[PDB]
Parts: structure tokens; sequence; C-alpha cells
């Protein structure tokens, strides 16, 4: 690897470790913000658009209910998410601006990316051309190069987690499954269509699962549907473990070749997990037109700029029932979340 990349990653790791070892805590509070709109909702949390009452800045505030986090066995995952997010710094990762907790909830206040999920744009257009898919894929390759060099595995790559920013570039959001791992880890997590075989088979797995997921993502971007599609998860898992994938005839030969090497069932043969590491991907013919430095510097013109009216526009997100942010008069689960 060019000494340039080595020295870049060495500095990246130094800076990450300093923040990792001494995490920020308690850097805002709820009544500093006005609530605008619910942008997403799940079994233990929500994402709200909020506005800071003094600066006027908009943020995406992730609110996690401590009691539900405990019930659904997400304690360590939520602590991972916040400790990692406060320590990382890369152009294609959504930035954590503040975090805090109260009697009921955990809060992560992120930059608000108004362009919407890649998922929405992909489903609206059907499929992306290979250059369009390649632009996004290159950002993910660089992001994983960064994360993996810090001993971080992301574990939730899917189109819904990739937001399109005001310049048409990707921002990765949702670090709920991200973890600092030297060696192997074992937790079953991830959306079914994106799970690597070794996750399905309950093995001790490593960063190779992220490279598998990149193969799934690239396939889905270029085809409009994922490679192991079936109606129910068990049928998806059978397809994943089988070692068989069918490519549309419109795929280029270079794309098919890259995908066979990312969607390699044998993790010891999978691109991104060999002796040359990420360079087997970066140097593949499918990426021959990619100027990696120019992508990193955000100097490439993007495939499209999302349509939105301003930093507070929510048009590219969808509509959810608006529920209270209630804060109990009694502290819940204080011990479990001491470090947050
Ligand atoms: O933090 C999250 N998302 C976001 C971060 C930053 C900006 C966003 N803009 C708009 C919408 C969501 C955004 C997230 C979403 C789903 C699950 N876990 C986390």
């Amino acid at each position: 690897e060019q000494e340039s990349v080595k020295e870049f990653l060495a500095k990246a790791k130094e800076e990450f470790l300093k923040k990792w070892e001494s995490p920020s805590q308690n850097t805002a509070q709820l009544d500093h913000f006005d609530r605008i709109k619910t942008l997403g909702t799940g079994s233990f949390g929500r994402v709200m658009l909020v506005k800071h009452k003094e600066t006027g800045n908009h943020y995406a505030m992730k609110i996690l209910d401590k009691q539900k986090v405990v019930k659904l066995k997400q304690i360590e995952h939520t602590l991972n998410e916040k400790r990692i997010l406060q320590a990382v710094n890369f152009p294609f990762l959504v930035k954590l601006e503040f975090s805090f907790k109260d009697n009921s909830n955990l809060y992560m206040v992120m930059e608000y990316v108004p362009g919407g999920e890649m998922f929405s744009h992909l489903r609206r257009i059907g499929r992306f051309s290979e250059p369009h898919a390649r632009f996004y894929a290159a950002q993910i390759v660089l992001t994983f190069e960064y994360l993996h060099s810090l001993d971080l595995i992301y574990r939730d790559l899917k189109p819904e987690n990739l937001l399109i920013d005001q310049q048409g570039y990707i921002q990765v959001t949702d670090f709920g499954f991200a973890k600092r791992v030297k060696g192997r880890t074992w937790t079953l997590c991830g959306t079914p269509e994106y799970l690597a075989p070794e996750i399905i088979l309950s093995k001790g797995y490593n960063k190779a699962v992220d490279w598998w997921a990149l193969g799934v993502l690239i396939y889905e971007m270029a085809a409009g549907y994922p490679p192991f599609f079936a109606d129910q998860p068990i049928q998806i898992y059978e397809k994943i473990v089988s070692g068989k994938v069918r490519f549309p005839s419109h795929f280029s030969s270079d794309l098919k070749d890259l995908l066979r090497n990312l969607l390699q069932v044998d993790l010891t043969k999978r691109f991104g997990n060999l002796k040359n590491g990420v360079n087997d991907i970066k140097n593949h013919k499918w990426f021959a037109t990619t100027d990696w430095i120019a992508i990193y510097q955000r100097k490439v013109e993007a495939p499209f700029i999302p349509k939105f009216k301003g930093p507070g526009d929510t048009s590219n997100f969808d509509d959810y029932e608006e529920e209270e942010i209630r804060v109990s008069i009694n502290e819940k689960c204080g011990k479990e979340f001491t470090e947050f």
C-alpha cells in the first residue's frame, strides 16, 4: 500500500483511539431542541427531526427507550453505537453532534441529511446504472477501509442506512450493530437479505461479513433487487448458504466477476479478506475508472442531487404517527447505561 494510505490510516487510528478511550458524554439536553417530525420508528427507538432553539440548526435525533433496549437485549449494542460514533471521523459517516440521556431515554443527535435514503431513490428509479452504483460503492469501500482499520465491523449495510446528502454523496447512518472487534464476534444481527453465510451458520465471524454485504448492496443497486431474494427468511437463508447466484444479462462481465468474489461463500476466499485486503477490490477492473482520492475529497460530480428545498425539508422521508417523548419522573435502568 502507498505510504500515503498507511500514514493516513495511522493518523485516523490515533485520533479514533484518543476519543475511544475518553468518550464524550452529556453534551446537550432535550429542552435545547424543538421537535419537528418523526422520520422513522422501530421496536426500541425513533428518529426525530429537531431544531436547536438557539442556533436554528436541524438535527436527526435518535431516541432510544432504555426499558425497551433492555427487553430486546440491545444494551451493549446501544453502548457500542454511541461510543463508536463519538470517536469516528470520515467524510461518508453521519456525524454525531451531541449525546445525552435522561430518566427514560438515550439520545444521539446527528447531522440531518435531507436527501432521503438510498433505498427510496433506488425503488423510485428501479435500478442504478453501473457508473451510478459504482460511485456509491466506492464510498462504501473507502468507509469500510477506514472502519476496518480501526478494528470496527459495521454489520448493517443495506440501502435504508445510506442517506444521500446535499451534494449527492452517501452518509452512512445507524451504527446500532457496529462493534470494535479484534478477531471474531458471534452475535446474530443484520437484515436477512444482507447476512453472510457465516452469520447464518452461527460461526465466529469477522470483517469479511461487511465485504459480503457490499456484494449484496452492489448487486441490489445494479439489478433493483437483491441476489438472494425469496418470500420468507428461511428461504433467503437457504439461497445465501447455497453458493449459487444468478446475474441479469445486462450486468457487465467485470461486475459479475467482482460480485462472485464478494459473494464468495468461503470467507477465506472472499475479496476484502485476502492477503491484499481492500486492494483486491480497489484494483478490480470494475473500479478501473474510479479515482479513489477524488471520491474521498468529494470532487467527483454525483449521479444526482436529491430534490429538497432546504435543510429542514422532510419531503424525502415518510410519514409516521407522532407519539410523545415522555420522560419518567423516576430514573430507569441507570446502572445499565452508566457509561452512555
Ligand atoms: O441515526 C439515524 N439516522 C439519521 C442520521 C443522520 C441524519 C438523518 N437524516 C435523516 C433521517 C435519518 C438520519 C438512524 C436511522 C435509523 C436507525 N438508526 C439510526
